[PDB]
């Protein structure tokens, strides 16, 4: 037995039916974000579920439309004004929708006749996109499941340049191949250095400053120290927007070094590429330009739904050269890590047309204006420190009160934040950074406001008023 | 500047407009897909510009439009040719949902519903598979990614290599896989740093499936040739044809010669929804890991897949990166989309009871296809079939041999062209062959019908 609505008849039998079902779902959805505000942005403590079944018979769309309802009460909710606590954000209304569009029509990026209006598309838009990081005419990407195999794939095309392993592997080297990046960059450097069959240790890591930005002279020293070991390294990665305190690295001077040294030259930017957007900022991504490879994660500061993500390379032809496997359109499955994958343009595209470049600009800049607050704020008062110097909009800081013992200060922050969250309905996450517990402040949602940060202060305030300080 | 609609206020105060665009969307995509016969199971640009400002709703909703009519249709019933089926209703729902609360499996703080439903599931359907108490997995936004992430494991168990690398290594780590099995593998064997050359291909009969005999056979050459086997992988549901390997006897090779044993189960691991085909899967349950892609014949929109380990313990040994689990600690992936929303909701509305009778179905259906092949001289299979695929072709006797490809090429033209059928043309064995999958659910009897007699019209010419 199938249910009536199980699928859709595509000659319209079950069209009433459908219609209902699809409408049930679609205004239980929309009360539940247009009322958003309604709900934490953390959910209530969850209830542990116990073993799961798959049952024998079809669900009710009763029990189905409850099961939709339970999850989402039971979600995070990145769409509360009090969420400022991670780079995950509410979507843009035409993510959502591009998403609905994407599963109805249920095409497949793995080749152009599997996706004959949304290949040439990706491949389009990503050449554009490119194009705003001034990577020059020979550049190109594909979209990617997330940032972590967009950093998998730029390295696996590094590695495959210099080593020439498409074929034959890298097991027949002698020398450890190594990488240098920031000790602030991003744990996936280390997770596709395994994958890469370079082991986790083969990611080198570089002093990061007081502001958590790559040291050059450190860079230097570590690469001359790995050819003394006898390694063999093979590429810088810069990031571009540290995940913790939103830093960016002197991609220039970075980039010289790089070249110098005839090592490929990768850019994570998955949070702060978005910057190209803005005309007032993106100064800061002085030197991006000249990347062999860039990722980028739309999924982040444009607000697309998970996940929208992209490995951009300044020479789009490396792919062939470097990475697909051996036998005018080259079918994406080909280039990417995936082979299927889920038609994410559709949500991109119709996200980047609806808010424009002009809307990123807006967004970006009032998330600075928010930040620049909370700056204000920390420095103002002698019991919270900053991490340090801000590049995106993201804060992290904790408080360091000198009527307490500093054994006591991680305890204190973790309070605070439990606190804020508990009390004031206001979401910081806690990262460990340098060896403590800091708060770190993510200033995504549109919809937080000045008054947001305002009592959030009044909330630290009074805790910080306690135990006599 | 930003469209008061870029957003859905929390606060109820775009509330009107948003319904109001969202209902124009919605009501487009329910038209197009009860309507979906009305558009051919295959469809009939220049530079793109980012807009500075704006688009008005009605350029998104005609981007929309234009997006649907040129996409392929597997909707229409006469779409015939790919594992890539209609998706099922709670699916689009399922998808709707997730971009809409927008959570991130990356950790369980950033998905508090979503990742234990995930693990749990993930567990009973371990369960089908018959893996064990220990068993369990995680869900990769497609089956290369599962695959990627079986072989890394099984390289790393061999090699300990999580924090050394492998490279220094004094023989070359190989793996076994039938010369049917899908190329991910080599894909996978080019990032994991082992080479596409790693990855050693075992004759298949004239049926598709491994031979073991070959297999035991070739163990023995690579040791031999200063190799290091560590993998054999079986293949549950062949791409091209649909068959299965003897998973029973590649599994007892595989256990004894030491090596990791993985089923790339992507296709037909579905069949542990039938309690009447699954017999058809025997010594699945002694698999070290199963690659299992519920998006192609469990109906649920792409992406969708997952990868298995009887011992989920082994992620935590030979994967995870020094410092409930995470589940972005133990996957290839670190954010991931919550595809679990649309694998629970479709498996509920649908219910095993559902897949079985989908499953029959789809042989019922191939065996029609086959029962018409065998009936005309002209036309050959491939072999025998093991679900429900069917892989044919001409040989026109009256025809020289060198113009088989393109007798075959035109027909499947031609039954696209006038008949609005879709086959696929995959080379195969040198040649191109025709290939049906049966996958929509409504495609009947007539269809099939009506291509037979387009062939033999094309034929009697
Ligand atoms: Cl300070
Ligand atoms: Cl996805
Ligand atoms: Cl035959």
């Amino acid at each position: 037995f199938l249910p009536a609505t199980a699928f859709i008849d595509p000659e319209g039998r079950n069209r009433n039916e459908v219609e209902r079902l699809v409408q049930q779902v679609v205004d239980l959805i929309l009360a539940k974000l247009t009322g958003a505000a309604e709900r934490p942005p953390m959910p209530e403590t969850v209830d542990l579920p116990g073993p799961i079944t798959i049952p024998e018979a079809a669900a009710t769309e009763a029990t189905l439309l409850q099961a939709i309802r339970d999850m989402v009460d039971g979600s995070m909710n990145p769409a509360n004004p009090g969420y400022i606590g991670h780079m995950d954000p509410m979507p843009a209304t035409m993510a959502i929708l591009g998403d609905l569009v994407a599963a109805a029509v249920n095409n497949n990026m793995l080749s152009l006749e599997m996706s004959p209006s949304f290949s040439r598309l990706e491949t389009l838009l990503l050449r554009a996109i490119a194009g705003l990081f001034g990577l020059g005419e020979q550049a190109g990407g594909v979209l990617t499941s997330g940032g972590s195999l967009a950093n998998l794939q730029a390295l696996a095309v590094a590695r495959n340049v210099a080593f020439d392993s498409v074929e034959p592997g890298i097991t027949g080297l002698a020398q450890r191949p190594v990488i240098f990046a920031s000790e602030a960059a991003h744990t996936s450097l280390q997770k596709a250095a395994m994958l890469l069959g370079l082991g986790t240790a083969a990611v080198i890591p570089v002093r990061a400053t007081a502001d958590s930005r790559m040291d050059p002279e450190d860079l230097r020293a570590r690469i001359d120290q790995a050819r003394g070991a006898g390694q063999h390294p093979f590429c810088v990665v810069a990031t571009a927007g540290t995940t913790t305190t939103g830093n960016i690295d002197p991609l220039a001077e970075i980039g010289a070094i790089a070249r110098e040294h005839g090592l490929w030259f990768h850019v994570d930017a998955a949070y702060g590429g978005a910057l190209v957007f803005s005309e007032r900022h993106r100064w800061r991504l002085a030197g991006i330009e000249q990347a062999d490879s860039i990722t980028f994660n739309p999924q982040k500061w444009l607000y697309v739904a998970k996940t929208c993500a992209m490995v951009l390379f300044r020479d789009a032809g490396v792919l062939e050269r470097a990475f697909r496997i051996p036998a005018g359109f080259i079918n994406l499955g080909e280039i990417g890590v995936q082979g299927t994958r889920h038609a994410d343009v559709v949500k991109l595209w119709l996200t980047l047309q609806h808010i424009g470049q002009q809307g990123y600009a807006r967004l970006i800049d009032d998330g600075y204006r928010l930040a620049e607050r909370v700056v204000e704020g920390v420095r103002q008062r002698p019991f919270l420190r900053l991490a340090g110097e801000i590049d995106t909009n993201i804060v992290c800081f904790r408080g360091e009160p000198d009527w307490l013992p500093a054994e006591r200060w991680d305890d204190w922050n973790a309070a605070l934040q439990a606190l804020l969250l508990r009390e004031g309905k206001i979401f910081l996450s806690l990262p460990v950074y340098r060896g403590g517990r800091w708060l770190r402040a993510v200033l995504l949602n549109p919809y937080t406001t000045d008054a947001v940060i305002d009592a959030m202060f009044k909330q630290i305030d009074r805790f910080a008023g306690r135990e006599r300080g």
